[PDB]
């Protein structure tokens, strides 16, 4: 066993590297290793490796004071030493986190003692404490397990200080973690949990009803969802269903014809009627998204306007900006060439396929002529990265990502969001006002730059958002409860209590 679960995941959680991404896994990444403060849900973050801290007035020097009585899982002391070998090695790295600001934004990182870490910033950055908090880059590996005193190159032994330590992994079958016995902090309930790893979420609905699972936890594409639906239902079974945790939403590219036109990015997003987008092929389960980020999102309350589904205005807009329909044809045509758009995803995800063709067919009755592009996952990466798209599937990140992070990205040019808006006028101003909100400690100032990027965002229709969705779990009963985590891409398995 009652203290033993099986779960599933797509793929295995990779070699647990904490300072790298694919194909580590975020969530395992957090089972295993820890930040100095931890992210809770109303936005603050709380001690956590680091009991206490102070900053300098100017905001750009920090200094923390680490707890003295915690051990990795290998009997190796955390120490500021190790503390500040990892941000060394973090750092080392610096080129592949260009995305996270704090990456850019640390100047020095030294132990003054055992106990006392010192963090030097460029600027005095306000989301500093919520970047520490995230599941990567900046968490902590027993710097013995260091190659040759770098992490960028791989690690030996995952090790942590986290209440999970990973058994042994099988790539492609199973991830199997138990509990930490020396952990500092509270001890699971739960001694043991295997991953069986299920890349189809069709065959993870039957490993459930066949008991070869426990549980499934995961978003919007964790299991078909009229099966789902079904598991709701069921008597024998438990469900449970999260608050929106994130946006899902196209990008439109404001700089490749014909979605470089404001007109028609403005006409597309009257074009889709969400709400039957969500009970066609989201079987209902999900919220309809006006906005790139929803209004309960910090600094987002705008009362920025819906482009309510309309078809008869995203017509007009399409006819007065000269895209008209030709005799005995179903598509527009403006200076001889027709209102085509190809919209790419990911084409084994058969949800991502049903919610294409319900845009397709939406945008057909304006006059739009969606093409769809399904192509396996490493194109469809490289397309959002160097901008070879129309439109494109793709979703905001969740708490503590969500507003600040996001946005921070919008400025790298690898990046599908940095792309979708290079045909922007004032792509410029904008990635200006994203770097002056992030450094910004004026609390008004704060609101007005984050109110004029999302503002322009909205008002520019860059993004023609679908829905905000949920977490979503599936159980048997025995387990209880399944909470979930304040960060959005963890799993709080140590909070799980049968
Ligand atoms: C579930 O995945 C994410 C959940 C929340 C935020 C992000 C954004 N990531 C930004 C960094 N990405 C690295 C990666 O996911 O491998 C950047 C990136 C590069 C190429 C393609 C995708 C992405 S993230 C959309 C954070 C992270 O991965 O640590 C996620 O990728
Ligand atoms: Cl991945
Ligand atoms: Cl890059
Ligand atoms: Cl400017
Ligand atoms: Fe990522």
């Amino acid at each position: 066993a009652p203290d033993e679960i099986t779960t599933a995941w797509p793929v295995n959680v990779g070699p647990l590297n904490p300072h790298l991404y694919t194909p580590n896994q975020m969530f395992a990444q957090s089972m295993v290793y820890e930040p100095l403060v931890k992210y809770q849900a109303d936005g603050s973050v709380i001690p956590w490796l680091a009991k206490s801290w102070t900053h300098s007035e100017d905001g750009k020097t920090w200094t923390f004071t680490l707890r003295d009585d915690v051990k990795f899982s290998n009997g190796e002391p955390f120490d500021a030493e190790a503390a500040a070998e990892n941000f060394r090695a973090v750092l080392d790295n610096r080129q592949r986190h260009a995305w996270l600001e704090l990456a850019n934004q640390i100047v020095d990182v030294k132990a003054l003692s055992k106990t006392e870490l010192q963090i030097t910033l460029k600027s005095a950055y306000y989301p500093f404490l919520q970047e520490l908090a995230l599941p990567r880059p900046f968490r902590f590996i027993a710097p013995s397990q260091f190659k040759n005193h770098e992490t960028m190159n791989g690690i030996k032994a995952p090790i942590g200080t986290g209440p999970w330590i990973l058994q042994e992994s099988k790539l492609n079958q199973y991830d199997v973690f138990v509990r930490n016995e020396n952990y500092w902090g509270e001890k699971p309930a739960i001694k043991k949990i295997t991953f069986n790893v299920i890349p189809d979420p069709t065959t993870r609905a039957v490993a459930f009803e066949t008991g070869d699972i426990d549980l499934l936890y995961g978003n919007e594409g964790l299991l078909p969802l009229d099966t789902f639906a079904r598991f709701s239902q069921n008597p024998a079974y438990h469900t449970q269903l999260s608050q929106p945790i994130e946006t899902v939403m196209l990008a439109l590219n404001t700089a490749k014809a014909p979605t470089n036109e404001l007109a028609v990015r403005e006409a597309l997003n009257y074009a889709v009627n969400k709400k039957s987008l969500i009970d066609n092929a989201l079987y209902g389960t999900q919220q309809v998204a006006d906005t790139l980020f929803a209004p309960s999102v910090p600094y987002a309350n705008l009362g920025l306007k819906p482009s309510q589904y309309d078809p008869q205005k995203a017509k007009a807009l399409l006819e007065k900006a000269g895209w008209t329909l030709p005799a005995g044809k179903d598509i527009r045509e403006k200076n001889g060439q027709p209102l085509r758009i190809e919209l790419s995803f990911i084409g084994t995800d058969a949800l991502s396929k049903s919610m294409a063709e319900i845009i397709q067919a939406d945008m057909r009755q304006i006059g739009a002529d969606v093409s769809l592009i399904g192509e396996e996952e490493s194109s469809i990466y490289a397309r959002q990265r160097d901008g070879r798209f129309g439109m494109i599937f793709h979703r905001t990140w969740g708490a503590p990502y969500d507003p600040h992070a996001f946005l921070s990205s919008m400025r790298v040019p690898s990046h599908a969001d940095f792309q979708a808006q290079q045909g922007l006028a004032d792509k410029p101003l904008i990635d200006k006002e994203i770097g002056e909100v992030l450094a910004t400690h004026d609390e008004t100032q704060r609101q007005a730059l984050y109110r004029d990027i999302l503002t322009r965002l909205h008002d520019e229709a860059v993004y023609l958002p679908i829905s905000y969705i949920s977490m979503m779990v599936v159980s048997k009963p025995e387990l209880g409860n399944i909470p979930y985590a304040p960060i959005a891409t963890e799993i709080p398995f140590e909070q799980i209590k049968p």
